């Protein structure tokens, strides 16, 4: 047990161990930038908030801490430590997550090439997992001076990098969701400017639509509402645009690589595997350095427990935690 000390900054009260000094905020759970005088690096340190409020906070506190315990890869958020001021499960009130600090978020040809690629090699790994990121955005995304990315999940509207069978409420969406938020990303990172700034769900699948056409006879057999196939085949019939044309001036390998991750039917999205043996990105692809995640239990997803189940169980994994060398 190390030696705790208390302050308050930006109306949160942060009690951490010595060893995590010149504690500064950067954003509100609540995260602070501080040094590790055990390492001597610069880490983020997440203060979460209220973390069994409720049954679905105590699950929301238990799934975050798996997942970065389980995060072990070079272009992903991973875990330095974890700790508690808490000396015992029932005084067990607080956690604080400990990562590496980059110093900020997303928001030439060669740089694009290498922040996709990034993206990409980390998100290969996540999807290896059977994890679905949902919510890829410039600022999940965290870059450090040498333009070093690492995904992560903390306004710039979410609905902007949505994928648009989210906008259409599909259930059964896939992995493929994250391959089209990326294509929104690399589009803006090309051209300056939002690919698709809906100012709603209607307004932002109207976007969509304008570009990518309305959908073709093969996906609207796919689509078992009736609301959805009323709606959708009501608006005006239109073509896929030309991207050569959309993106002109972009070199011409990424535009083939933004046709092959914004193609409306999700079913015939590139995969992260896929896009990264793609020949924009022949100046860093190294299959043998594209490493893919060890199994990731997700069972505990569909059960439903007391507050005190999942606040047992994330202490449990509080005290499991082995640091990475
Ligand atoms: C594995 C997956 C991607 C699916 C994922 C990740 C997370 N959760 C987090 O990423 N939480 C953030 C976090 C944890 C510990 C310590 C810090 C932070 S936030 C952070 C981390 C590193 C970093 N480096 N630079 C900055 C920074 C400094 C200033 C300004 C911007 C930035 S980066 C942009 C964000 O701040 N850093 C900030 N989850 C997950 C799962 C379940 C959940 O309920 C939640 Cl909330 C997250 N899943
Ligand atoms: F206007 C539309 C119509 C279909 C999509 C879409 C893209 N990929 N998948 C779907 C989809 C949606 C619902 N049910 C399905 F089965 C598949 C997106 C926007």
């Amino acid at each position: 047990r190390p030696t705790f000390y208390r302050q308050e900054l930006n109306k949160t009260i942060w009690e951490v161990p010595e060893r995590y000094q010149n504690l500064s905020p950067v954003g509100s759970g609540s995260v602070c930038a501080a040094f590790d005088t055990k390492t001597g690096l610069r880490v983020a340190v997440k203060k979460l908030s209220r973390p069994f409020q409720s049954i679905i906070h105590a699950k929301r506190t238990y799934r975050e801490l798996r997942l970065l315990k389980h995060m072990k890869h070079e272009n992903v958020i991973g875990l330095l430590d974890v700790f508690t001021p808490a000396r015992s499960l029932e005084e067990f009130n607080d956690v604080y997550l400990v990562t590496h600090l980059m110093g900020a978020d997303l928001n030439t040809d060669d740089h694009v090439q290498f922040l996709i690629y990034q993206i990409l090699r980390g998100l290969k790994y996540i999807h290896s997992a059977d994890i679905i990121h949902r919510d890829l955005k410039p600022s999940n995304l965290a870059v450090n001076e040498d333009c070093e990315l690492k995904i992560l999940d903390f306004y710039v509207a979410t609905r902007w990098y949505r994928a648009p069978e989210i906008m259409l409420n599909w259930m059964h969406y896939n992995q493929t969701v994250d391959i089209w938020s990326v294509g929104c990303i690399m589009a803006e990172l090309l051209t300056g400017r939002t690919l698709f700034p809906g100012t709603d769900h209607i307004d932002q699948l109207k976007l969509i639509l304008r570009l990518v056409g309305t959908p073709g006879a093969e996906l609207l057999k796919k689509i078992s509402s009736e609301s959805a196939r009323n709606y959708i085949q009501s608006l005006t019939q239109m073509p896929k645009m030309n991207f050569a044309n959309v993106f002109i001036g972009a070199n011409p390998l990424a535009v083939d690589l933004l046709e092959k991750m914004l193609v409306l039917d999700s079913d015939k999205r590139i995969t992260a595997a896929q896009a990264l043996a793609h020949a924009y990105f022949a100046q860093y692809h190294d299959p043998d350095d594209e490493p893919v995640a060890d199994p990731y239990d997700q069972s505990f997803e569909s059960r439903d427990l007391l507050i005190d189940e999942w606040k047992s169980l994330t202490y449990d994994e509080v005290i499991s935690f082995v640091p990475p060398p």
